């Protein structure tokens, strides 16, 4: 304790997070999986988009990490939206590690209003409830106000945009992509203050209302790997106004190529930038002190190699 440990992508954008506080273990998502359903079970058709390529999975620098950290136990898997460069690895994780819950909202196929982003979502998302229920792992899906602050070793999480919220009949009010149905955390220790967002945007106004009710942070997660096209809105950025941006991505931020103007603007406002993407190294690794945040990511041996 204490530690943030963001998996470095090989290529591409996915996030898998682990929290380390104290003695205690914990992910914020988990990153993609080998896995993906080829439509030979009709309730998980084939559709174009599905992830296929080893290049974009992140299993074998999870499970490597945590052997490394030598973890016993994870105190909680936070999911923050179904989609497989999220979610992917969290069976695998429950069929491993003794996990004591799991933070999953409920989702449903229904609820997203664009068929050609259903993709991968469901298989994802049921692999988790089938496999908790398989192994007694509770999951925690109707977030109480709650529930949604709690204590995790040192650290003071604070949970946002975590309610399932439904239309009269309620089913699950429609929105255009999972995305937007983001779980966000906030954590809180020694002074400092960390946001983790997944993928969240703006097209239901997430950004809009969530910026000035988390406030001033020091760490930023960046929304969505690097898309600066319907996340990471400018008032976004300036509510939280962090001194580090880090992205789990191998992409500067982007819209229609590389978004040269938003890097620039980063820098005149005196935020740092860093990808989390490496050959070298499972992750980048902060240790959150008083003084400030320090990378010890080549404090660890690398990938061989
Ligand atoms: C689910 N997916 C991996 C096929 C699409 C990409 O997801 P996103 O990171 O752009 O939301
Ligand atoms: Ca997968
Ligand atoms: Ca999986
Ligand atoms: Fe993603
Ligand atoms: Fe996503």
């Amino acid at each position: 304790g204490n530690k943030i440990h963001f998996i470095n992508v090989q290529e591409g954008g996915s996030d898998a997070i682990i929290l380390e506080s104290n003695g205690h273990f914990a992910m914020v998502d988990t990153g993609e999986d080998y896995d993906f359903p080829d439509g030979s079970d009709s309730r998980y058709p084939w559709r174009e988009g599905i992830e296929t390529s080893y290049k974009h999975v992140l299993t074998d620098r999870v499970f490597r990490r945590l052997k490394e950290l030598s973890v016993q136990k994870l105190d909680f898997i936070l999911v923050t939206h179904t989609h497989s460069d999220h979610i992917g690895n969290v069976d695998e994780l429950l069929s491993t590690y003794p996990v004591d819950r799991v933070y999953l909202k409920k989702y449903s196929d229904s609820r997203i209003t664009n068929s050609e982003r259903l993709w991968d979502n469901l298989y994802g998302y049921d692999k988790v409830l089938q496999t908790a229920t398989e192994t007694g792992v509770s999951v925690i899906q109707n977030i109480t106000q709650g529930d949604a602050h709690f204590q995790f070793g040192d650290m003071d999480i604070q949970l946002y945009n975590y309610e399932n919220e439904t239309d009269s009949s309620g089913e699950l009010k429609k929105i255009w992509d999972d995305n937007s149905n983001s779980l966000i955390s906030v954590v809180k220790v020694n002074g400092k203050k960390i946001y983790l967002g997944g993928d969240l945007d703006n097209v239901h106004g997430a950004e809009d209302k969530y910026g000035p009710l988390i406030g001033k942070v020091d760490l930023m997660k960046f929304n969505h790997h690097h898309d600066t096209n319907k996340s990471n809105t400018k008032d976004f950025i300036k509510n939280l106004s962090p001194s580090l941006i880090v992205q789990t991505s191998d992409s500067l931020p982007w819209k229609n190529g590389v978004d040269s103007e938003y890097v620039n603007w980063l820098k005149e406002r005196g935020i740092e930038r860093i990808n989390a993407a490496s050959k070298d190294y499972d992750a980048t690794v902060f240790d959150i002190r008083k003084d400030g945040f320090v990378n010890i990511s080549t404090s660890y041996k690398p990938i061989p190699s």
